């Protein structure tokens, strides 16, 4: 069922509509049903054919007027979207004619089909009768209103998705072969590319310089949130479109491509744009947070000046209170200082960077702080201060973040000012051997740990190592005092933090306890995590095991964090071990000069016993701290004789052949130092 608009050139098709259930209204002691380019097998059978629309009367077995045997589709004089479906020549040479027109609607897709009126020429047994249904498929191409609200209430907003200078890109590559660049935007037609323009194309696929346009800005997003682009260049038979599903989500996500489902690409975009909207202004330097309840008091800070350099300037600023620093003279009239820029001499002056305020605004768990009303900059601005305070365990010094092109000096400050109340455990630990385990590295303040399970998996878990959760975004928070949570019908507490990690069963265990109640109502919730050493895991996430009977929680985290803390040295990045101890021996070796005698890993039969080198004069005591720096393997030799401390630096270098002359060479001497430099090429540093 498709038309082109002549003022717009865009073709316009009706065919998503194609329903089962059909669209069924009440109007003039009747129920008036059809479907949309497709059949009603309801009521069905004009001739032998399977009839678009029907009519009865009700609360019915029986149809009426059964009608579409001519369908016809086309613009009018308004460059209006009308579809006709006629029935039968019942008598007199006139149908039975449905009349329903196709209204524009952004925010709706299968929008309120209303009866509006039917005209009845009975002298001519034409009951012709009009319809209205609301679609965005009527909408030409354009721009649309990035902002949604859900039923539950919660507001939305997804133009930080679309204010990007960059184009969001999803790469993707099959088995071997096929290799695909995914355009996506949000709300907002995509930016200039090559091959990809329209009119207003949402996603775009590039891929052996052939450019596909699958799906148009069309339709608003929709509540979790949705966005779908249709009506994009042909696809056999249909026109191709694109879903993307939108998830809350702790990260600046980028769409992911998920799946390709006949001509509609489905994408996941995991992304904290996706969180519902929550913004709180308070006074007298205190805000309440909206999801724990907990008061943030930042008058702490504002006990002393703050002061803050930057290259030549220097920031004095008091945090809900009067500058007391002897800079940026300022009594007069109403004004009372509270942040000042000095460039210190040569043409340094002050400036007045802010006035007093005691408003903390708390906007999706971030607090701010503006100072307003400073000393004009660019004729029109007066200068402003901001500071930006996020949770942390303790309140360090502020930093100087930029100036903006409106005079507003940002400063970011993590304090644990800005914290919720939350629990904390020692996090290094010791084995059966001595070895040392230090997991602090995976305490997250700020932020918390999403636990990996199956793709479709309609509940999340959250996890901190250590401590209690730090605060997270949305509505529906956790227990405040939960350090593992599950996120179905509610929150649920699966274990606040008691001990340390421990060395069970030859295994690394944290153990969480005294969740929310199990359900036989006798027993309180718990967390496992099981650690275990995997060098190559270096940002991995815990990956969810079990729930046994909603009581026991289990995790598994392969992480490079849980390994331990002999003259061998393993590259911090790749993990191959480097032994240098098949090289060592009191026998040692000989580089040119006059001649130098060294052994490695251990002492010399020439020198001082204890002494890694000499010539004839100690140049560096043996030692044990090997170090991998640069694809090279190196020893220091310090503490030699008297330098006119003599010290030889040993540099080992991968040679995959053992050379014909495989010994040491001394390739410099720094004079100013007293140091010996050695490089020696050898197989052992492959
Ligand atoms: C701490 O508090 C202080 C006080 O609240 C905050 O400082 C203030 O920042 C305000 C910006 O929101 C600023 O308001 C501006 O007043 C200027 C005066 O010239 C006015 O030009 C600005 O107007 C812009 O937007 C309006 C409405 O859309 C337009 O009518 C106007 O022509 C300007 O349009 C342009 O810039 C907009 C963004 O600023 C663009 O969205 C818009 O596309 C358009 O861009 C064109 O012109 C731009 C240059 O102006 C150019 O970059 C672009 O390429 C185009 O050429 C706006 O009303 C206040 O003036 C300022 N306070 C003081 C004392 O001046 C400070 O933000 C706070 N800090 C924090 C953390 O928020
Ligand atoms: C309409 O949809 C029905 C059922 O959903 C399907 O059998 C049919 O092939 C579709 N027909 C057209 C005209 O697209």
């Amino acid at each position: 069922c498709s038309i082109r608009d002549p003022n717009s050139g865009f073709v316009f098709n009706l065919n998503p509509l194609n329903s089962s259930q059909g669209y069924n209204v009440s109007g003039i002691g009747k129920i008036f049903m059809f479907n949309v380019c497709g059949t009603m097998p309801v009521c069905g059978t004009i001739l032998g054919k399977p009839a678009s629309g029907c009519e009865a009367e009700t609360q019915n077995w029986k149809p009426a007027r059964p009608v579409g045997i001519e369908k016809s589709l086309q613009l009018s004089t308004e460059g209006f979207i009308t579809l006709t479906y006629k029935g039968p020549l019942s008598a007199k040479g006139t149908a039975d004619a449905f009349i329903v027109r196709f209204v524009c609607n952004d925010d709706v897709y299968s929008g309120p089909l209303k009866f509006l009126h039917q005209d009845i020429d009975s002298g001519q047994g034409i009951r012709n009768t009009y319809f209205e249904f609301e679609t965005a498929l009527a909408c030409v191409p354009s721009p649309v209103d990035c902002q949604v609200t859900d039923l539950a209430g919660n507001e939305y907003d997804l133009t930080g998705l679309s204010t990007v200078r960059k184009p969001w890109t999803a790469v993707d590559t099959s088995v071997d072969g096929r290799k695909r660049t995914f355009y996506l935007s949000v709300c907002n037609p995509l930016p200039y590319i090559p091959g990809c323009q329209g009119s207003a194309v949402g996603s775009c696929l590039v891929s052996e310089g052939n450019s596909w346009n699958l799906g148009v800005v069309q339709m608003s997003p929709q509540a979790s949130l949705s966005i779908m682009y249709v009506n994009g260049d042909k696809c056999g038979n249909q026109r191709f479109s694109t879903r993307i599903t939108f998830e809350c989500a702790q990260i600046s996500g980028s769409p992911a491509f998920q799946l390709q489902d006949g001509c509609e690409y489905v994408f996941i975009w995991r992304t904290v744009e996706a969180c519902p909207v929550v913004r709180v202004e308070g006074d007298n330097c205190e805000v309440k947070d909206p999801r724990h309840g907990n008061l943030y008091d930042l008058k702490p800070l504002g006990l002393n000046d703050t002061i803050v350099s930057a290259g030549e300037y220097t920031y004095y600023f008091r945090v809900c209170g009067k500058l007391s620093s002897d800079v940026c003279p300022t009594s007069d009239k109403s004004k009372v200082v509270s942040s000042c820029q000095e460039k210190r001499e040569p043409q340094g002056f002050h400036k007045v960077a802010g006035l007093l305020t005691q408003k903390l605004t708390y906007e999706n768990g971030l607090l701010k702080m503006n100072f307003t009303g400073g000393d004009t900059c660019h004729k029109v601005y007066q200068r402003s201060t901001a500071i930006f305070f996020y949770c942390d365990r303790g309140t360090q010094r502020p930093v100087f973040l930029k100036e903006t092109s409106d005079c507003s000096y940002l400063f970011e400050w993590r304090t644990q000012y800005a914290c919720p109340p939350f629990d904390l455990t020692e996090c290094s630990f010791k084995d059966g051997a001595g070895n040392s385990f230090d997991l602090s590295s995976l305490s997250r303040y700020s932020d918390n740990w999403e636990a990996i399970t199956g793709t479709g998996d309609p509940e999340h878990y959250l996890i901190n190592v250590c401590k209690s959760l730090a605060p997270q975004a949305g509505t529906e928070p956790c227990p405040p005092e939960a350090a593992a949570c599950l996120l179905g019908s509610k929150p649920v507490n699966l274990g606040r933090v008691r001990d340390g990690p421990q060395w069970r069963d030859g295994i690394i265990v944290l153990k969480y306890v005294d969740g929310d109640l199990c359900p036989d109502g006798i027993r309180k919730k718990s967390t496992t995590i099981r650690f275990t050493c995997s060098e190559s895991q270096v940002n991995s996430r815990p990956m969810f095991i079990s729930a046994v009977e909603d009581c026991e929680y289990t995790f598994a985290w392969p992480t490079a964090t849980a390994c331990p803390m002999d003259c061998q040295v393993t590259n911090p990045s790749t993990g191959h071990l480097f032994d240098l101890s098949s090289l060592s021996g009191r026998a040692g070796f000989t580089a040119a000069y006059g001649l130098v005698y060294m052994s490695i890993c251990g002492e010399n039969e020439n020198c001082p016993p204890g002494v890694g080198a000499c010539f004839g004069i100690s140049v560096g005591k043996a030692n044990k701290r090997l170090r991998y720096v640069d694809q090279v393997l190196q020893l220091v030799y310090k503490d030699g004789s008297p330098c006119p401390s003599y010290k030889s630096v040993i540099s080992f270098v991968c040679r995959p052949e053992a050379g014909p002359t495989n010994r040491p060479m001394l390739i410099s001497l720094d004079k100013q130092t007293c140091t010996l430099f050695f490089s020696w090429h050898t197989p052992l540093a492959c």
